[PDB]
């Protein structure tokens, strides 16, 4: 189990001014520290934040969080579930900020919600200092869906925060699971009226203007003031990031899947909808060709990292956690023979690779 903590400086809130906080689970004598964002999509207007904050109250205030939860996937710590960091120090942060941990906005007279979620791991990452994090070697900062984008987001400012505060010897990396979407046409379009029909492009950069939305600098430089939304797209906020990060994306993902307003049910797909899906794992596949760590197999799923059974699925192969430890060595102070790190699968249809997750 992990032990919760509330952040001592209670200033860097939940959606509703409760604090925020982390579930920690020591390791002594280990000096790694995983350090993982939970998902859970996000709001952008007074509306739909107060709609979330009836029936997703947990990701909006940490006034009914449980005092322990349980590690799972990588964030468990038996070798028999965890092939990969079972030893590591273990942290999961709630995500209750619904800014997609993009924001650096308190409550106030003008702010009916707190959007503080780049905040967050700032100060999760403070606290931590004190408790061991000062003698680590890795921190890898990990997140599933809209985690997964906050790594994106956050991972080289976790890296400048270490720098400044004069630990420039920890090693800073990022793990992005499920949360390198793409901006493409929809399936079917509708105009962006309300949330049901608002695309991403849309809603992040009312979103942005609503959390006062934080992104990565040298993304910001590059599309400049109103286009920050880009940046919460892992095709163009990656490369401009310094941080190694590994790139964990389904081919054809649920949530991306959903956006794109493509409904799968049980009749024959007919042959536009047939391209349409083959398009999107195409481009995606296209997206990570210049990813050298990166795993996307081509199954219809959504997120990975902390399902109890993720060491089931392989591409070429070769599972996650052999492409995680793989990426371990290849980050020691030229390929390894047979331990890859690019891991994309080329078949064009989900489940195609007959390790996908079986849905049971
Ligand atoms: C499914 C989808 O296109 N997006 C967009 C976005 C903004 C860029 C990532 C996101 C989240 F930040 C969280 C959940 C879903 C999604
Ligand atoms: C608490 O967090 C806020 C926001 O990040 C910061 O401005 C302030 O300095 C912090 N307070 C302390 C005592 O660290």
């Amino acid at each position: 189990d992990l032990r919760l903590h509330l952040l001592l400086n209670t200033s860097v809130t939940c959606n509703d001014g409760s604090p925020a906080g982390y579930y920690l689970k020591e390791s002594r004598g280990s000096r790694r520290w995983l350090l993982f964002l939970e998902g859970g999509w996000y709001c952008f207007n007074r509306e739909n934040c107060d709609s979330r904050y009836d029936t997703m109250r947990r990701l909006m205030s940490s006034r009914d969080w449980p005092r322990t939860r349980t590690g799972t996937g990588i964030l468990s710590s038996q070798p028999e579930e965890n092939p990969y960091w079972w030893n590591a120090n273990m942290v999961f942060i709630p995500y209750c900020s619904s800014d997609v941990w993009s924001g650096a906005s308190s409550k106030s007279e003008k702010n009916e919600y707190a959007f503080m979620g780049a905040l967050i791991i700032q100060e999760v990452v403070r606290e931590l200092l004190g408790r061991g994090l000062s003698g680590a070697k890795v921190l890898l900062l990990a997140g599933s869906s809209a985690g997964g984008t906050g790594v994106l987001l956050n991972v080289d400012r976790v890296a400048e925060q270490l720098e400044k505060l004069g630990y420039p010897a920890i090693q800073v990396r990022g793990l992005a699971d499920s949360g390198w979407f793409l901006d493409n046409k929809q399936y079917r379009h509708t105009d962006c009226v309300d949330t049901i029909t608002c695309a991403p492009t849309e809603a992040i950069r009312r979103g942005i203007r609503y959390w006062n939305g934080v992104v990565p600098e040298r993304c910001r430089r590059q599309f400049q003031e109103g286009e920050e939304w880009n940046c919460f797209f892992g095709y163009k906020v990656y490369p401009t990031l310094r941080s190694p990060v590994f790139v964990v994306q389904w081919l054809f993902d649920e949530a991306q899947l959903t956006v794109d307003n493509v409904h799968l049910t049980g009749q024959p797909v007919q042959e536009g909808l047939r391209l349409y899906i083959q398009n999107l794992g195409r481009e995606l596949r296209h997206t990570l060709k210049d990813v050298p760590a990166s795993f996307a197999p081509a199954c219809l799923s959504h997120e990975i990292i902390i399902r109890s059974h993720w060491t089931d699925v392989q591409v070429k192969g070769t599972s996650l956690p052999r492409a995680l430890h793989c990426w371990d060595r290849s980050l020691h102070d030229t390929p390894l023979k047979g331990c890859p790190v690019h891991l994309v699968d080329s078949c064009p249809w989900p489940h195609c690779n007959p390790s996908c997750p079986t849905g049971t």
